[PDB]
């Protein structure tokens, strides 16, 4: 009845799970690339989700592996292991003092859950290229949010497999209200939907309020759902605001995954995607770009909302972008 040597070490690694900066990528070796699934556990465990929402623990461990399962180990970037980090940052994100209970149990499952199946099952193209190839997928979803929407089908539609409903226990209600949460924020990692909702998360900040000092004021559905969708978006694009080792480890997944489909893309005389021209290839310079243009007014923003918790996470975003910038 107690740990073997490697999941000792594994438990040692997890104990970093509040913190910006967990090895993440070590975490997937111990764990014998379990990463999702021993994060996530930590997690509701952690927030005391189990009992709060009456799972069993072997219907959440057996949806926890079978969601893993579902994102495809031969995809360099979009992956289990990158589940596994954005539900970790949003997970050290939504305990940050400016956002102290502000949110429900209800609100923090739905943000904790939409980051692990937020990328399932991704082929590791883009919903350009599948719109493009005619792809059953794009057809199902009328080219529109095609990879979000079917992360979502395919979310929740896996909670149907054997002993796998870990929200068997919640009313009708709070199921109703889970699942548009959960679709709302999943819908909002549609880059096409970047510039909208960098637009609200400022004209909040312009006209943020503050309630018996620090925490922040939110008192109707839109404004608790923008944070929460901004709030996942964030976590999403979290890996230049990283410790350096970790930033490369990603940039070099998602590089890796350009290339292949500029290659792909090639194999069939296609116009070839905005970098991911293998040959033609800046990866410095991309990164600066996407950095200044996306990143960074997305955290700066964000940084103003709770500030200034977000202070180190902004330097960090900006020593790395001087740092790619210095080539
Ligand atoms: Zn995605
Ligand atoms: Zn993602």
């Amino acid at each position: 009845g107690v740990k073997t040597e490697q999941e000792d070490v594994l438990a040692k690694e997890l104990e970093d799970v509040n913190k910006w900066g967990l090895h993440v990528f070590r975490i997937a070796e111990l764990s014998g690339n379990r990463p999702l699934t021993v994060i996530m556990h930590t997690i509701f465990q952690e927030r005391d989700l189990l009992k709060t929402f009456k799972i069993p623990v072997d219907t959440l461990i057996t949806y926890l592996m079978t969601l893993e399962d579902h994102y495809h180990a031969d995809v360099a970037y979009h992956n289990n292991i990158h589940a596994a980090d954005v539900v970790q940052s949003t997970h050290v994100l939504l305990s940050t003092p400016a956002l102290e209970a502000v949110f429900t149990d209800l609100e923090i499952l739905a943000a904790i859950f939409a980051s692990a199946i937020h990328d399932v099952d991704h082929p590791g193209v883009s919903n350009q290229f599948l719109i493009n190839t005619n792809s059953e997928l794009a057809l199902m979803y009328n080219d529109s949010s095609v990879l979000e929407n079917h992360h979502l089908a395919v979310g929740f539609k896996l909670l149907q497999e054997e002993n796998c409903d870990i929200f068997q226990n919640l009313t009708k209600k709070q199921r109703q209200s889970l699942r548009k949460m959960v679709i709302d924020i999943v819908l909002a990692t549609d880059m096409s939907k970047h510039m909208n909702l960098l637009a609200d998360l400022k004209t909040m900040v312009e006209t943020k309020k503050v309630t018996s000092s620090g925490v922040l004021l939110l008192d109707n559905y839109s404004d608790r759902i923008q944070v929460l969708q901004n709030m996942v978006h964030c976590a999403d694009l979290s890996n230049p605001t990283k410790p350096l080792q970790l930033y490369r480890q990603w940039t070099d997944r998602i590089m890796e995954e350009f290339f292949r489909q500029g290659d792909r893309e090639r194999e069939r005389g296609m116009e070839i995607s905005p970098m991911c021209d293998k040959h033609n290839a800046s990866v410095e310079k991309s990164q600066v770009g996407f950095i200044d243009y996306i990143v960074h007014p997305l955290w700066e923003t964000w940084a103003d909302l709770v500030h200034p918790d977000a202070q180190d996470i902004l330097d960090t975003l900006e020593d790395n972008r001087e740092w790619y910038q210095s080539t």
